[PDB]
RNA sequence: AGGGACAGGAUGUUUCAGUUAUUCGUGAAAACGAAUGAAGUCACUCUUAAAGUGAGCUGAAAUCACUAAAAAUUAAGAUUGAACCCGGCUACUGACUCUGUCAUCCGGGU
DNA sequence: TTGGTGACA
DNA sequence: TGTCACCA
């Protein structure tokens, strides 16, 4: 009957307590818990920004290949005959780099001409003292664009100069100049030259700068003069190319868009129209009106589009910036009343009840603005069904009703309403007024209808008040409906409708201020321009979020704010006011309620930035909202509810939806353990917390690279969080001045916290009276031990106590005293008790003692009762809704056979509460479930965290009901019950990503690993009966070969031959590439002859992988020192082993690479020579911070300036052998169709499995290679073709007989060499065979890392040669308790695991 | 500021090819320039003048596969998201033009 | 992190 | 066949 999931959300940890039960809370079985170790962005990828690069670096090779496409069909239209490979090298060559279009900017000046240089001598050297700064920055634009030694000096020193600020104070104090323009020039000055790195050493050029480096050097290029003289000219070929160069991806795209464009056919039409559509797509800048008028002329006028390509300027067709401001916009959330639903449930009827109560007097003008504001479409459905032309539900009569009656039903409760909200609750008692109220409602509805209508409207207020707590989605049922149609931007004409909302004015037609002006030229423009500039100009002290009046809502450190910046504001607002004041007057509320210098004002957002954006609703919405809060008219009507917008944050978005769904399975596994078949409803309430903490480990897991700074500012924001100590200002100070309430006296340093109204009592009322700062209380535990959990009155406080605090022990006098000193103080005053004064809230605190009948007592106990209901963050409310629709999807099938309904219900509770009030006390009963202090809390706390968030649901009383925990029983007894309920094992989830063996679209996984390898075959040298294989004839340039016969008559298809070209000299065979790499294929692809497969296996002999490294590699960056010459040069870099057997010609020994000569030679370099040391140990503690400019002077140099059009160079590499994993050629073709042969490495999983034979033999030695790497393109690096008629997955499990009772050992094949290992045993156990303590296993982490003597103490105590060890120690726990499961990838497979596993698997296999 | 998306830029890695220079100013050659579309330099092994090999340089091409005209394809998968194309202005949204066209929009499809 | 590959003995 | 290092 009730279900309970208790979960603490803390980003990479997810706490989880659950239980599903039939009487009451739980037993101590049928309670779990559970900890979700959420992997980051590396294991599992949310975010999309890597995904994101991978796309546009594809789409930027496809625009250049489309592009040339293009510009070779067009070419060969012209030119009417096929192209050169010489002239498509040329055309390509003038194709490659063209131009950036963003990122670019000329110059400006505002501020420089009013500096004097005499006072910037203090941070620039060379300039005079009654200099200009305007004039020296002049002549500095060109000096320093010329690469001038001195300007570029003056500007370094500039730099380096100005990093401190001292002295410049004084000499401005000591002149008295406005420091503004000084630090305007300074943060408009202080920049570093990217307009020099990024045009002259990186190769950024604008497309223009790239139109004329081509228009320069088309000429010089002999290639191209055929081209040219079929173009006519040189200028016309160069508009050409350029306006072709000038296309987007997406225009050459719908050029190509067509299968029958696989033959390159040239169209003149269809190049017309994409060229008229590729520049219509543009939204052009207002200057770049006349530029897109000329562009659009010549295309869409265009007789004959290859000369309007050769007469068009490219600098005219250059694209403008991307305005996507329209992609996906936001949806409008707005929740609506809806006759479509209305008629599904009901038949005409519901319209009659519109109809009945419009005829009502008091009805009267609440149908006002419905004349106007319904033709606004506001909802998806009316758009769908005035989109079809067909409106049957939202036709403008039902829409009317509908909005009527929503009206009627959000009428607040004073505005003429029949009392709703009232009728409805089950809590009505036969009054008088509820008669007056219900006798007009069936007056005016009628006496047939009233049954239906209140059902109808209890299943309203129940709607939004789900809506209202952000659980719209809870329903199931809905009866209204979200907007779900784009609202428009800011625009003037939805300003319109946006102003009165601040400004409080009834009605606005016309921007009278902007359009026709009231007080002279100033009215608003520069006038509340003085007040946007105060607001933005201030920087973190005005306008700034995390400031101490908005990030917590603490009104500034006491006043600061306002004699700071509201006295500058004062008079520039009273003459703005001045303005409104003759037009409106309202109750002080224009100026004093609802604008504000701060705060609720959102002035910043809203009127003072123009368009930024979409508004929040649709105008519909917006009308309807401002109708309601009436303004001048004292509000008619609640405001219209709205669903929660989804999170911001898409990486977010994902992680919720992955934790929402692996706890909604744990769930659906939890309830269908279970035997229940009849039609019982088996309620699910979901309690869940979460704190500054979770976006402090959610910077982490995400791995983003602000993580640095997102972890800075929520350091200082945890600061405060944790600040709020000593309950908020209590223990010795605030309650008592010492010593102890009842009794006690000589209380000394310790004591203990007590409440005043205990949990009996409290549970009798609603919200947080049972733990508000008001209640509790510090006092003796001697002297607590008496009224443990009893009503706590006035004389039960010590005499000498009440005579310190409040100067007499009278229990009359001093209650007198809180009735008459807690009722000056108004009720949101006393509710945020850390505002009061000590004596106030001491008076609060005291009026607790006084009796029921007291007026005190009374108004503060209702008060902190029924305080709130605590909505859900945007996040919560994300992952409430993924959890919630996912459970229900899960759970369907069970539910529809066994007839179940899963009610949803959900509650908030706060996560500083429940930490400081039921984990402390769980902390004092077990002491294993106390909180460390590793400023991480640790896995199995975040479970304990769950638990404790149950616990703490179990004291909230609407909780308790719907929770089915509900009791009186006293603090004890109840702390006591609810320990025996946690269970003794934490389950420890880690979800994985599918493995590319199980997903069918392994394209959304990455296939290979950035980076192409080398692919070399060693040559083979004969020099009569002499033959060697490797490069040169010296013993560490090649090994020797034996007999070379058996190695040619192996490689007799596969060699190429060079001649002597003398009479003594050697003869050189080199393995062709084609050949060798078609061979390989076909031995990998396909079943071959035994001749193929000894090919493959002495080329594979021959093969070896090498790839270039920059010579920078030879600095260390991170200590910012050279590497030593045995480092450098180790010979793990540089040695090829050869290893022919005596079937291929007994060649056995090292060759070294002879690129080690280059490196060698590039060591030894004169300027590098004496930087680099020979030994390790040659290496001390001398450090050099300019190495990589050193080598980057070393091997830049200055070309003879033959192209304009030619690309610079950055990097300078050597090749080296490097670590390989999992080798893959990847054929493809080249631009002229030949296929072309490329080495990478996969970046996932190379092995589906083992094959096992007929009779259950998995063979451990074969590689089964998965079949999406079965391509005709793809051949795995020394791969063999393998048939498997049945295998053995990697993810298949079996336990291993093992010879032992006291553990459970699991294993299965995980990887192909290495096996996965997973044991259960005893946690003792596991701290005997490990060097391991980490306390309590609440303390032990998901990811045991065991040190290498921890390692070796595991294996040696184990006596268990087949559970290997783990790999570099990594332990996953996968159940935390006395008993301990965990599971490791092993170092390294031995044969020992292989035939235990085999056995296990026999025992299956043998069943069938 | 977060996220997503568009537009890409530039350098890399690999494959292929060329290259290990030739003519003129002027011819002493001091003396290096120019041009040949660009590049044209070093190292080792060979033993006769040519070479083999490796590197550098220059240019282009390729730079996940199925897979190819375009698209999707480097996220996730229990589900989805995003992208892109087609049709439409009956209509939510954006741009503009003399306001009806075009879209990032809507509806479908992959 | 992890699936692979080399060298060593 | 295990062992130890290494790669992105
Ligand atoms: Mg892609
Ligand atoms: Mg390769
Ligand atoms: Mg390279
Ligand atoms: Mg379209």
């Amino acid at each position: 009957v009730k279900s309970t999931l208790a979960v603490d959300m803390g980003g990479r940890y997810t706490g989880i307590f659950s239980y599903t039960t039939d009487s009451g809370f739980p037993k101590a079985k049928e309670a779990r818990a559970y900890v979700l170790n959420m992997p980051d962005n590396d294991a599992l990828t949310y975010s999309m920004a890597a995904r994101t690069q991978t796309r546009h670096r594809i789409r930027s090779q496809q625009r250049f290949v489309l592009a040339r496409r293009l510009t070779y069909i067009l070419i060969e239209g012209k030119l009417k005959r096929k192209l050169s490979p010489r002239e498509k090298e040329a055309i390509s060559s003038l194709l490659r780099r063209r131009g950036y279009s963003r990122l670019e900017s000329e110059l400006d000046l505002s501020v420089l001409q009013g500096v004097e240089s005499g006072f910037f001598k203090c941070f620039l050297p060379n300039f005079d003292e009654d200099e200009n700064l305007l004039t020296q920055w002049t002549s500095l634009t060109d000096g320093y664009l010329q690469n001038n030694s001195d300007s570029r000096r003056q500007i370094q020193i500039f730099l380096e100069s100005s990093k401190d600020s001292k002295e410049f104070l004084t000499v401005v104090k000591s002149q008295h100049q406005d420091t503004k323009e000084y630090k305007n020039a300074l943060k408009v000055m202080r920049d570093d030259a990217e307009s020099m790195i990024e045009q002259s050493m990186f190769g950024h050029k604008h497309r223009r700068l790239y139109l004329e480096a081509i228009a320069q050097d088309i000429p010089r290029d002999s290639r191209l003069k055929p081209i040219i003289e079929a173009f006519s000219g040189v200028e016309k070929f160069h508009h050409f190319i350029g306006n072709l160069s000038n296309l987007q991806l997406r225009a050459l795209r719908w050029y190509f868009n067509d299968p029958s464009m696989k033959n390159n056919v040239f169209d003149k039409e269809r190049l017309k129209s994409v060229l008229v559509r590729a520049y219509q797509f543009f939204h052009y800048p207002k200057d770049l009106t006349q530029q897109r008028a000329e562009v659009l002329n010549a295309y869409e006028g265009a007789t004959d589009i290859l000369e309007t390509l050769q007469t068009l300027n490219p600098e005219l067709t250059i694209p403008p910036y991307e305005d996507q401001n329209n992609r996906r916009p936001p949806l409008d959330q707005t929740l609506w009343l809806s006759p479509r639903l209305l008629d599904q449930r009901y038949g005409d009827t519901w319209e009659i009840w519109v109809q009945n109560l419009l005829r009502s007097p008091l009805s009267k003008g609440i149908d006002e603005n419905l004349d106007t504001i319904l033709i606004t479409t506001d909802r998806k459905a009316r758009l769908l069904e005035r989109q079809s032309g067909r409106l049957i539900h939202y036709t403008s009569q039902k829409l009317y009703h509908s909005y009527v009656l929503q009206r009627l039903l959000d009428r607040t409760v004073e505005n003429d309403a029949y009392l709703l909200k009232t009728l409805v609750s089950s809590n009505r008692g036969n009054s008088n007024e509820i008669h007056q109220a219900q006798e007009r409602l069936t007056r005016d509805l009628g006496s047939q209808h009233i049954k239906k209508f209140l059902d109808f409207v209890r299943q309203y207020y129940d709607e939004v008040d789900k809506a209202k707590r952000g659980l719209w989605f809870i329903v199931e049922k809905p009866l209204m409906e979200r907007a779900d149609i784009h609202p428009p931007m800011k625009n003037d004409s939805v300003i319109l409708r946006l102003v009165g909302n601040i400004l409080c004015v009834s009605d606005l037609v016309d921007l009278s201020f902007w359009t026709r002006k009231v007080k002279g030229q100033s009215t608003v423009r520069s006038l509340c321009t003085a007040i946007e500039k105060t607001r933005k100009e201030y920087g973190n002290s005005f306008n700034y979020l995390y400031q101490r009046a908005l990030y917590l809502q603490s009104k500034g450190k006491k006043l600061s704010a306002e004699d700071k910046d509201f006295i500058k504001l004062q008079s520039n607002v009273l003459l703005v006011s001045d303005v409104i004041a003759e037009a409106l007057d309202i109750k002080e509320e224009q100026k004093k309620k609802f604008a504000n210098p701060f705060s609720l004002a959102q002035l910043y957002n809203i009127i003072e930035t123009e368009k930024s954006g979409f508004i929040s609703t649709t105008l519909a919405a917006v009308d309807e909202n401002a109708w309601r809060n009436n303004l001048q008219g004292k509000a008619r009507c609640v405001q219209l509810c709205a669903d929660t917008v989804r999170p911001f944050d898409g990486a977010l978005r994902n992680i919720l939806d992955r934790q929402a769904y692996e706890i909604a399975k744990l769930k659906a596994e939890e309830l269908l353990s279970t035997e229940l078949k009849n039609q019982t409803i088996d309620l699910v309430v979901l309690l869940e917390s979460n704190q500054f903490a979770f976006s402090a480990s959610l910077a982490e897991v995400k791995k983003s690279a602000n993580t640095a700074a997102i972890r800075q500012k929520v350091a200082k924001a945890q600061k405060r969080q944790q600040d709020r100590w000593l309950s908020k200002d209590e223990r010795i100070k605030s309650a008592s001045r010492g010593l102890c309430p009842y009794t006690g006296k000589n209380l000394g340093d310790k004591g203990e916290v007590d409440h005043i109204i205990p949990r009996s009592l409290s549970m009798n009322y609603m919200g947080s009276i049972l733990n508000s700062e008001a209640n509790l209380i510090y006092c003796s535990q001697e002297g607590a031990q008496l009224k443990l959990n009893g009503r706590k009155k006035l004389s039960d406080l010590a005499d000498n106590y009440l005579k310190v605090v409040f100067g007499t022990a009278d229990r009359g006098t001093i209650c007198k005293y809180i009735e008459k000193s807690v009722s000056e103080l108004t009720d949101a005053k006393i509710v945020q008790f850390e505002l009061l004064d000590r004596s106030q809230q001491d008076a609060v605190r005291h009026a607790l003692f006084l009796e029921d009948f007291s007026e005190a007592r009374r108004r503060i106990i209702r008060l902190l009762g029924k305080i709130n209901t605590a909505r859900v963050n945007g996040t919560q409310a994300w992952f409430a809704k993924s959890f919630i629709t996912k459970l229900r999807e899960l759970t369907k099938e069970w539910c529809a056979n066994n007839q179940i309904t899963l009610a949803f219900d959900l509650y908030r509770l706060d996560a500083q509460t429940v930490s400081q009030d039921y984990r402390k006390k769980f902390a004092l009963i077990n002491k294993d479930w106390a909180k460390p202090d590793d400023k991480k809390q640790p896995i199995a706390s975040h479970a304990i965290d769950a638990f404790c968030v149950f616990a703490a649901a179990k004291d909230k009383r609407n909780i308790a009901n719907v929770l089915g925990v509900f009791d009186e029983v006293a603090e004890e007894q109840n702390l006591k019950t609810i320990a025996q309920l946690m269970p003794s094992e934490v389950n420890l989830i880690s979800p994985k990503r599918k493995s590319i063996l199980d997903k069918n679209e392994v394209g959304s996984r990455a296939l290979m690993k950035e980076g192409i390898f080398a692919e070399h075959f060693l040559p083979i040298l004969v020099r009569g009966d002499d033959c060697r294989i490797g490069f040169d004839w010296s013993e560490s340039g090649s090994v020797k070969v034996k007999d070379a016969d058996k190695l040619f008559g192996v490689l007799d298809g596969l060699l190429k031959q060079s001649q002597k070209r003398s009479v003594n000299g050697f003869e050189t065979y080199t393995v062709d590439r084609i050949k060798a790499f078609e061979l390989l294929h076909d031995v990998f692809i396909r079943p071959c002859s035994q001749k193929m497969l000894e090919q493959a296996e002495v080329l594979e002999k021959l093969h070896y992988i090498t790839q270039n490294i920059s010579v920078t590699s030879v600095y260390d960056a991170v200590n910012r020192q050279f590497k030593c010459r045995e480092e450098i040069l180790k010979d793990k870099d540089f040695d090829i082993k050869v290893d022919l057997g005596n079937r291929f010609g007994s060649a056995k020994g090292k060759i070294t690479l002879p690129a080690k000569r280059e490196w060698e030679k590039l060591v030894n370099r004169s300027e590098l020579k004496n930087l680099i040391k020979d030994k390790l140990s040659d290496k001390g503690s001398e450090k050099t911070p300019d190495g990589e400019t050193l080598i980057y002077d070393i091997f830049r140099s200055i070309p003879v300036q033959k192209l304009s059009h030619k690309a610079t160079r950055r990097v300078w590499s050597l090749p080296k052998i490097p670590s390989i994993s999992s080798g893959v050629r990847i054929k493809r073709k080249d631009s002229n169709g030949n296929d072309i042969y490329q080495l990478y490495m996969l970046n996932d999983t190379k092995c589906k499995g083992f094959v096992v034979n007929e009779k259950g033999v998995i063979d451990w030695s074969s590689d089964l290679v998965a079949d999406l790497y079965k391509q005709p393109t793809l051949t795995i690096l020394n791969g063999r073709y393998l048939k498997a008629d049945q295998y053995v997955r990697m993810d298949q499990w079996y336990e291993v007989d093992c010879g032992r009772d006291d553990v459970i050992v699991k294993m299965c094949p995980g990887t192909s060499g290495r096996r996965y290992i997973e044991i259960t045993q005893s946690k003792k156990q596991f701290e005997d065979w490990t060097g391991y303590i980490s306390g309590s296993f609440w303390n032990y982490p998901v990811t045991i890392k065991l040190s290498s003597q921890q390692i070796a103490n595991f294996v040696k105590n184990s006596q268990m040669p087949l559970l290997g060890k783990p790999r570099s120690g990594q332990i996953t726990v996968i159940t935390l308790g006395n008993t301990l499961k965990y599971w490791y990838c092993v170092e390294s497979k031995n044969s020992m695991m292989n035939e235990a596993y085999q056995k296990a698997y026999l025992v299956h296999f043998n069943q069938k």
